[PDB]
């Protein structure tokens, strides 16, 4: 009786009646008097993630307990909670005096005991305190798994997060504390938009809370626009908006200007990509066939990698394809895979555990990706790398997360996934298709997208490359203002010089460099070429004067 | 007693009888009350798994103790328990200090008992230890007691192993059946020795994770007070564990019965649910399973060793995917390994890998290293005509005797495993040639250990809409995120046939020919409008191809 | 009030007699006196292979001085027994060990030069660190204290002698393992401890026998004590037997039931049964293997020399090679024999020399190099080998692997010597090594025996015994070889409870078909399988058989039928 101040009570709140709303669950509150009214491993312990709503459970048990629907050793039980807040050691033995000295009938609820665990060991060595508690699987795993000690009195039960149909209700029951502070309308069309927007796309927060979190930051935000410079009611608006606003994946109904680029994507992209029409349909309709939630929930949207001969874009297209979503080159998140030539150098992407010399510093890859997981991550040369983070990769495909040496989790669930080669680079197709058959197993090959192949350049898709690096070289000697003035002549002499179909492009970059930039750096430092100007160049019988 | 709060005791408790009867297991006590009466490499170590009675075994020789059978020098001496949980940078020494000063200032032979010390080792009970004043009586796993006492211990010489590996159902029905009235008192339902056995049985055959004598009665008190719960039927029995064990593991609690005639009866459409048409290859194949589970065949052989070869995409593959699905109860089980680069005499050592310290030693052979672990899979084996004759000598060997040797040294076992030799040859023989190239090709004594050599055979050209419809109903479940339904029409599910055969591959391309057609030709409509959740979406054949 | 609670006294427990009598090793003792009694730099350190005994001098030393039998400046010097996981253990703070080690080291040098000290296990004197147990190094190298040391070589080499400063303070003292005689002498002197402890008697024969078997069977451990483990085994399981069970000392004999109880070597003196397995060998033997009635007493003489107490103990129990016509029994016997000494046909260890046609693939059973892929996993045989001291070692058909591996076995042989990647050592000296072949293929005699001399070599013929010959299938004793295969599939019938009523017509068709004269008796399991057991799995699935039923066979004019 001597503990009623130390900690609260649920067995006055209960009759009083005042309780946090509680829906569902009802099978799990079963489950948990099921494995209470046991004789080994009874007492259990919730685990989940911040947002289930276990002190709601233990709610609902103890509403439950009050009204009767609990076998014949259950007369109310008096489940109780033992306030964290109470914080030396000579008060707690007579604070537990009480529930040892009771017939187990004042039993306690331990709310967040992860931590807890000298004193309550013994204290429960003899079964007379359930020490049910609420914790996470993160504190499970590092804090009471390895201890086989305690591992003999506590069974775990798994919660299921995503409950939109009943998250209507819930909101329903809390929508009234958050219109009292903003005077603003949560119509149903708000409440069923929190309920479905949120849960695919923002996956980093979970749908109980994220949803609160998500109403309450948009009636802030209505009632802040309420003022002069910003509408009267959330809608389906003010939630889109701030579904954009959380980590950078931009989720609503529509933003009614980027339907139009997404289907320019293609002739958009052939601008900074010349060729490769096979390659631009495929990496146009994976894109497509996900910003519009046709793809699957649990895999990378976007996975593939493709490998041919050299100088004809692989990187290129990549790069594109960071500068079209991002607006920016810098980005992207890019590793080289031609580093990894040992075994051990998994944990320079991973981290090294607990315990070793660089362990603040954290991994390279699952560190960029937990913080901003929208970007695209670009696996340089990936036959280069030993092969056993193919067997991470392996994890990474169809599942959709990894953990490093913290023992945290992050996800890949939002994220392109792009890998490389040139394996082979002779063969046309059989010698290459067995090569990446052969090279990598058929089982991490299976999960891939189309695994693509680029065909190479040709006299015709020349001519377009001369011209954008042209634009590119005046781009560059704009800031001296020396803009060009080239001839129709000089450009197919230039395309049809640098042609060889062995290297590609880089060819047609070095005979462009040898070509103009060593006449025009040599008459730029000698005068007579002063800023402001512009120079011609004509196709001389066999160089091209300026 | 000075510092009696991180240990419990065993013999005063044992006064008043809060423990278990431990009847069986009566080896290993006089196995330890033996060690622990020599002069030298006495205190013993109990090894064995977790959850095997490691505590079971000290508790039963405390009560023997506290009753009174073992030699005059044992008796009249108590034992301590001691958590090492509660200890655990810092000070774990100096309470280590406490306890051991405590110990070592009783002046006797009061016994100590350390789990799992292999936390504890280190260089501080040595020199108190190598001098007879305490004794300690501590417990393990296997392989963790092979890594924390043997390399940094140089201690090993004063600890003396035990084993308890673990009990047999015989053994633990017997512990069930000795530890079944205090839960009949503490719930009180009843209890059926058909119940009993039934959860050994299956806790045994199908909870491969723990182990049995805590295994078994964790479910047998889990159903007890599921049923106690469910007066929310007086007695617990086969069914009402079978129950529970389905909603543990997964699969129902019809196929968790006899496992010999109602899946042997299995082997019917079961097949034909994912394998289309063939059904003569199907039931060949069928009793050749039936037959050779039977128990009159030689213990040291495949069980099975047949082989079809013929046209390609024809669902060649899909046989044996959907054969390993119901049998093995998973159809990513089958292992393909290609007989293509093995056209050299030389790398027949790829799928074994020979010598420790050459190229290929750490990788293990293709065919080796994806056996003896999961030694459940469905080899495949493509072309096989292509292979050099030298392979044949190792497929012989396996066939001819269920063993193998790997470039470890390990020795890999092939006698409950299914081989199956696909190929490409008979290209223009309906029945009559393709045998005889068949017997020329290959050494026509080989072929003789092999079973029914079936050629599947051809797809009726009626006999394509089956596989396509199992496709559409596939396809179906692919736009569930949005409840679309798809339209159907013969016209247009047939127009796929004559247009996506292309009979030198089969339906290869039949998946992605229908599935990149329809997917992305109506994308755009999931986006831009003109559908909703109950449209048939009707598409149409147009005057040349398949638009909406 | 310093070395009080880090340090006990070793000479006050010797004075209270708690201390067990070393017995010998006066050259050892002398050597650390005249050492211990330097002028500076006086600290001897004890370095042997583990478990010679390297305390036992030190406690001599201790006794000595209490007793007063040392020269004149070493009376009266009280050695302290020092120890530090009881200094580093409790501390965490900045600099807190350097106090408590400061604390003992002016305990000791405030007192004139008799606190004679001696850490055990000394390697572990270099950590402490995080700078500790390295101030100690300025008194060590001035003769302030003494130090007696004891550690084994391998800690010594790896621990200390990086750190080469550290070790040249020290003396070495190579205490090496003692021998046969000594060890009796040992044993002799300690007996009394036990015969007091165990309320048994012990006599002098089992010890003798404990001395000389322990040196012969467990060849891992070292002398001093492994024989004293026996002893102390035996005297326990002897009083186990007298306690507990409603003539009254160990026997020469029960030391032998040990050793045989570990390590399944069978050495004894032949209890009773066992001789009567023997002496009812050579038949026992025959009803696995008709016929070759040459080789089996061969074999069986081999096994009778080992274990009745003639034979070269160092040197293999038989290094057979017999070879013949295909199909004869020549694995089958060695199966045979493996059943007949063990009742466990997979406890034995046969390699197929078929597969060692590459020069390369020897390295399976010996190793690799040290700085190579496969080096802490070891060699096949060798590790197959170490545990199950007591194999039937096989080489199946041992023609194919091309003239290298004769090179292994050239040695394996004649001494029972092999070395894996590790450096260590095996001994073969109680195995069985057998090894076919299949040179001649019809030739007689000595067209066969020209063979093996074109083929192998002197050097290695020589090594082998006998090269027995194998006789060709008598046409007559067929019958007897399908009786066999038909009680071993009559065996594999009988999870069911069926039986056959095999007619003698049907018997002699059988014996008649499938033995080819060049393959011998090889096709005949295949036949009896495709000939009883598909016909009666055709015949058990689909009715019109069930279990109980004795089966009868025909001897239709067709193939076999029922
Ligand atoms: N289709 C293309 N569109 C635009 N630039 C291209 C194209 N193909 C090649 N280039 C240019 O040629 C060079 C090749 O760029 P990368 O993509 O890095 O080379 P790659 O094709 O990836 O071959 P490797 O294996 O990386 S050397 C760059 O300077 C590109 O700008
Ligand atoms: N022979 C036996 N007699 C009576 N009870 C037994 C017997 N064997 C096992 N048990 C019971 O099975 C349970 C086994 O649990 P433990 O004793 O913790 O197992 P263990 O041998 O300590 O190994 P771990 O640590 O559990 S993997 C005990 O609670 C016993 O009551
Ligand atoms: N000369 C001896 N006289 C009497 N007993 C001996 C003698 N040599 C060895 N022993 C006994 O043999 C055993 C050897 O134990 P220890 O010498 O204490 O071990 P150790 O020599 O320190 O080897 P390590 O490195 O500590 S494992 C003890 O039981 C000794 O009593
Ligand atoms: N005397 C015999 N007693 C029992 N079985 C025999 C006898 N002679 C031959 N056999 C049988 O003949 C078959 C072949 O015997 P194996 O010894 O395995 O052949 P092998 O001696 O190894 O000949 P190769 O050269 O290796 S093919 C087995 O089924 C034996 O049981
Ligand atoms: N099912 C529910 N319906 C309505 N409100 C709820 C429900 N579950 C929880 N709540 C309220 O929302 C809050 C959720 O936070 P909390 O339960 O602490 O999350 P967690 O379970 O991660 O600890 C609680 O304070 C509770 O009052
Ligand atoms: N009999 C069949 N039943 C079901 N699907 C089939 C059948 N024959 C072919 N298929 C289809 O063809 C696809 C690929 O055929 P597959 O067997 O992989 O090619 P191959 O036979 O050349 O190895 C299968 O995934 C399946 O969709």
């Amino acid at each position: 009786q001597a503990l009623q101040k130390y900690s609260t009570d649920l067995t006055a709140r209960a009759r009083e009646g005042k309780l946090d709303p509680v829906i569902g669950r009802d099978n799990e509150i079963r489950r948990v008097v099921q494995v209470l009214s046991r004789r080994t491993k009874n007492n259990p312990v919730l685990i989940g993630e911040p947002g289930v709503g276990k002190t709601a459970i233990v709610e609902g048990l103890a509403q439950r307990i009050v009204a009767g629907d609990v076998p014949e050793s259950l007369r109310d039980k008096t489940i109780v909670a033992l306030d964290l807040g109470s914080m030396f050691e000579e008060r707690l033995k007579a604070v537990l005096d009480d529930i040892k000295n009771s017939a187990g009938q004042i039993i306690t609820f331990i709310d967040e005991l992860h931590t807890i665990v000298n004193m309550i060991k013994p204290m429960l060595a003899r079964g007379e305190l359930r020490l049910v508690g609420a914790t996470t699987l993160d504190e499970y795993r590092k804090h009471i798994e390895k201890d086989a000690a305690l591992e003999r009195r506590f069974q775990q039960v798994y919660v299921g997060e995503p409950s939109v149909e009943d998250t209507i209700g819930i909101l329903r029951g809390l929508k009234d504390r958050y219109e009292v502070h903003h005077g603003v309308r949560i119509t149903d069309s708000a409440l069923v938009a929190a309920a479905t927007l949120s849960d695919r796309y923002i996956t980093a927060r979970f749908l109980p809370d994220k949803a609160i979190d998500l109403v309450d930051e948009a009636a802030s935000r209505l009632r802040m626009e309420i003022d002069s410079r910003p509408k009267e009611e959330v809608g389906p608006d003010d939630i889109a908006d701030v579904v954009s606003a959380w980590t950078g994946i931009p989720a609503g109904r529509l933003l009614e200007g980027e339907t139009a680029k997404l289907l320019r994507m293609e002739d958009e992209l052939g601008k900074r990509v010349i060729g490769q029409k096979a390659a631009v349909t495929a990496v146009s309709d994976a894109v497509r066939r996900s910003r519009a939630g046709v793809s699957d929930p649990n895999r990378p949207t976007g996975a593939f990698m493709f490998l041919g001969p050299t100088g004809v874009g692989k990187t290129e297209l990549a790069k594109a394809l960071a500068d079209f979503l991002f607006d920016d080159e810098r980005a992207m998140v890019r590793i080289d895979m031609s580093e990894y030539g040992e075994k051990h150098t998994v944990a320079r992407l991973i981290g090294a555990p607990p315990g070793y010399v660089g362990y603040e510093a954290g991994g390279q890859l699952t560190e960029a990706v937990r913080r901003r997981p929208y970007t695209v991550v670009l696996f340089d040369e990936i036959e280069k790398a030993h092969p056993d983070v193919f067997d991470v990769l392996l994890q990474v495909l169809d599942e959709g997360r990894l953990t490093d040496g913290h023992g945290r989790t992050v996800d890949f669930r939002n994220t392109i996934l792009i890998l490389t080669s040139n394996l082979g680079s002779g063969g046309s197709a059989e010698q290459v298709l067995a090569a990446v058959r052969a090279t990598f197993k058929p089982e991490f090959i299976n999960r891939l997208d189309d695994v693509l192949i680029f065909e190479g350049l040709n006299p015709e898709e020349l001519v377009r490359i001369v011209d954008i690096q042209l634009a590119q070289l005046g781009k560059r000697l704009a800031q001296r203002r020396l803009q060009l003035q080239v001839s129709l002549p000089a450009k197919r002499w230039l395309a049809q010089r640098g042609f060889d179909p062995v290297y590609g492009a880089r060819p047609l970059r070095r005979l462009v460099q040898q070509a103009i930039g060593d006449q025009l750096a040599k008459m730029l430092l000698a005068g007579q070429v002063h800023d402001g100007d512009t120079v011609p160049v004509n196709v001389s019988p066999d160089a091209d004067s300026l």
